[PDB]
């Protein structure tokens, strides 16, 4: 019984957060196997963030231009690369904590846990969504780039890029952004979307924790003048676990759902919340272990 | 910038966890240097009314299997403390960190390492209620996991039972609140809110941008809202505690306690703060200067 907003345990995590600097920049990396991951303005001083020519500044800038420490010890670099917007600094030890790992890019609406970091150090863990407009709703102050979102073998899916005038960017582990968004300092998200098939799974975690008083093309109707995205048949499968959980059908849910956004507390929220997935509940509600 | 519930990195406490059988009962156990700590309930089968002494009574060291992923530790030794078990095992634990048993008073958070079979679900931050429940997440087979802050690692609480929705557990030498370990009806009292931390949470909310809602006041005045409102009473205790905050700021505290009155007395209005449509009260002033 109850719900929360629950991350993964962060340890294997942990062991693979190194400290990158690179002149006065330094910030986080990512060490598994030989190889160390981080963002790749960690290249560019105060000036050259405006706009940075990265092939440029990087051809000006060798393998012992960059000092990464893993705690205490300080490993040898002995090749870097750019591939998109990360650095890849090979290194001359692989990491003997390199938990079985997978890069992914995930979809809008799909969820993750961040490992806050700075200084090589973890600072807190905390559950995140990919926003619609792809940004995410994280706390991440100056020095935490570098920081890495993840699922659990350890599945990375995102790094810590920027932070905008009070939303976060970044990138994939290969170094492509989510978004439209680009790794220079200059003015940059559109209109964000509520993520419907997420605030579904959430009511049928209230049904499952007790709390039921609010107990399709139609439905789509409604959703879009509520800014909510528009919900498809492939959510509707999604949810049928969840379904057959609770004995309620999913237009009955969705039903439900329109009249709470046209008449405006749930699981102890005053707001329809839809950062968790439906495989979020089925994994809290069924106490899936790692 | 932005502002998360946020909690300690689970790492050090990952390496502690371990699963304790006893009869059919499995349920977690908390292994540092060579004690394992679990519940006392591992040996009920019962639990309506158990005499716990008489039930331990009839167990002995290899009636309790304890295993540390695929290693089995033996079990050399067993002894009750208050409500919790303590198994002497034949081997140190070699991941064990620096730690401490901390009681924490009603009011402070921490981290929970959600586990079943003495595997880590996932990891949450809670507050101890002012009436010493927690709002957890917890199925059966969770009990034993448990909930620590950072520093060295302090353990101050493992998950014991849920009542008829919300959580009670003890402290690391076993001492529950009002609780019993037993499958009776069991009342908690009526719960309030965390004034002190509400404020750190407004504080937090003006540092990342949030300040629609700032509108004095004294600290009688306030508190005669406050015990209204079923919020804790202020001190000046609570005054100080919020000191750096009000510098960083420089929102006077009894300025704070002002506006807070005023979203007390006239609601919200369909505003958030931070996201939220309600008064947040499970961020300390500490995890709000941690965070920020
Ligand atoms: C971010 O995590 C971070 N930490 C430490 C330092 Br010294 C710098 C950091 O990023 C700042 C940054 C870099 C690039 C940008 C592009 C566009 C907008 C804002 C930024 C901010
Ligand atoms: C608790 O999470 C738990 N996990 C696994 C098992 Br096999 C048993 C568990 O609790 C049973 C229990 C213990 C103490 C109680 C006290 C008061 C009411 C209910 C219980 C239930």
């Amino acid at each position: 019984s109850g719900f929360r907003k629950m991350a993964f345990p962060s340890g294997k995590v942990e062991g693979c957060m190194v400290q990158v600097t690179c002149g006065t920049t330094t910030l986080n990396g990512l060490w598994l196997d030989d190889v160390v991951y981080c963002p790749r303005h960690v290249i560019c001083t105060s000036e050259d963030m405006l706009n940075p020519n990265y092939e440029d500044l990087l051809i000006r800038k060798s393998n012992h231009n960059f000092l990464v420490q893993a705690g205490n010890v300080q490993l040898r670099v002995i090749g870097h690369s750019m591939q998109n917007c990360v650095l890849k600094l090979k290194v001359d030890t692989a990491n003997p904590k390199t938990p079985k790992y997978k890069f992914v890019r995930i979809q809008p609406g799909q969820t993750f846990s961040v490992l806050a970091c700075y200084n090589g150090s973890p600072s807190g863990v905390y559950q995140c969504a990919m926003r619609p407009n792809f940004t995410i709703k994280g706390s991440f102050l100056n020095g935490s780039c570098g920081s890495v979102g993840f699922n659990i073998c350890v599945s990375f899916c995102y790094m810590h890029h920027m932070e905008l005038p009070g939303v976060h960017a970044g990138t994939d582990l290969e170094g492509n952004f989510y978004g439209p968004f680009v790794d220079r300092q200059t003015a940059q998200a559109g209109t964000d979307t509520t993520i419907t098939v997420n605030v579904l799974a959430w009511l049928y975690a209230a049904v499952i924790n007790g709390d039921r008083w609010f107990l399709l093309n139609d439905f789509n109707l409604v959703a879009m003048k509520y800014n909510y995205e528009p919900l498809t048949q492939d959510h509707v499968d999604i949810l049928g676990p969840l379904s057959a959980q609770t004995g309620i059908a999913v237009l009955d849910m969705c039903a439900s759902l329109k009249e709470l956004l046209q008449n405006g507390t749930i699981l102890g929220s005053a707001l329809l919340e839809d950062e968790f997935t439906p495989f979020d509940v089925v994994r809290q509600c069924s106490g899936v272990t790692f």
